[PDB]
């Protein structure tokens, strides 16, 4: 990691706007760590399709992620490009299909199913690179621990966490993709419909599946990481909204959390923790702050470059079941 900012950019505590990156003007909010001397671990929380960044940071039911600063983490929270730097935008002009080859508009988190997405098969996209520039700039003002830079998020922010970990595994120390997509494809990269992607994982639940969330093909080896993937149970599903207001199922997080866990668990320098809860498709609801504390401290216990054999999982809060390895309670096993 290199600490540097766009020339003349003056980072500040709180809201930062007009940060220049790849021709766009971006914004992000900084909450410096409390009760910490020396470099602090970093948490980069990302909202989803409808909650605002302010909701994700300050509303309890949305995770109140800014409270992690009171827990000793410097929180650096990006605003979605579609929100035009307004951290209060919720779903307006954000909650819907993407443009310019992107699948979904909240974040540049997956290539589209049509040929316009081809270019994103091997270019991380402007959000993955923005986050790296953002953290590198904040680190010129606040002391950040370069071995403990973590990002994470819910829904589309979870999908973005997955993309960022696959393209920038030599920067981040790990992440927390909560109910994010994988956009499972065939091995040859062919995009699959929601239905066909869902069936592919059910038919081969322990295999590594390619997906539009990441590089095509997925990398043979990624940098050292700890990744904690969270599934919200039977109701962890998303219904899209048509132009006419009607709703329809368009994402099921059982196959995407399984697929992510298969890929990350197979990686030799990655500790993968699979966590299950029953809250559905939203920020973890049972003992929310206890979960945020447990999850970030778990990630922080595996600083970048740590030996996976040295990792020791502690019990999560009531309402969660977690273990090291791929998910196992989502599909019936072969031997069964």
């Amino acid at each position: 990691v290199k600490w540097e900012c766009p020339a003349g950019y003056e980072v500040k505590e709180g809201l930062n706007v007009d940060f220049p990156h790849k021709g766009m003007k971006r914004a992000f909010i900084v909450y410096p760590a409390k009760n910490v001397s020396g470099p602090a671990p970093v948490w980069v929380p990302m909202t989803g399709s409808v909650e605002s960044t302010n909701d994700n940071l300050t509303v309890a039911r949305s995770g109140a992620n800014s409270i992690l600063a009171d827990h000793g983490y410097t929180v650096i929270a990006p605003v979605r490009a579609c929100a035009n730097q307004d951290p209060n935008i919720r779903g307006e002009r954000c909650n819907g299909p993407g443009s310019n080859g992107w699948n979904w508009n909240p974040w540049f988190e997956g290539r589209a199913a049509d040929p316009s997405g081809e270019h994103w098969k091997n270019d991380e996209g402007p959000d993955s690179s923005f986050f790296v520039a953002m953290v590198q700039c904040v680190g010129t003002k606040y002391k950040l621990d370069a071995r403990r830079l973590f990002l994470g998020g819910i829904c589309s922010g979870g999908t973005m966490t997955n993309r960022a970990l696959l393209f920038r595994s030599n920067f981040w120390a790990g992440g927390l993709p909560i109910s994010g997509e994988w956009y499972v494809t065939s091995d040859d990269g062919t995009p699959l419909s929601f239905d066909d992607a869902r069936a592919a994982v059910a038919a081969a639940p322990t295999k590594i599946h390619q997906g539009r969330v990441g590089p095509y093909p997925l990398p043979a080896k990624v940098g050292p990481l700890i990744v904690m993937t969270v599934w919200g149970g039977e109701k962890d599903l998303w219904n899209c909204t048509r132009p006419d207001g009607s709703r329809f199922l368009c994402a099921d997080y059982r196959p995407s959390t399984q697929a992510g866990s298969n890929f990350f668990s197979a990686q030799p320098d990655v500790v993968h923790v699979a966590c299950s809860s029953t809250h559905g498709h939203m920020w973890p609801q049972l003992n929310t702050q206890e979960f945020n504390r447990w999850a970030l401290d778990t990630l922080a216990s595996h600083p970048k470059g740590s030996d996976p054999r040295s990792f020791k999982l502690t019990q999560p809060p009531e309402g969660y079941t977690c273990h090291v390895g791929p998910f196992t309670g989502l599909y019936a096993s072969a031997w069964s």
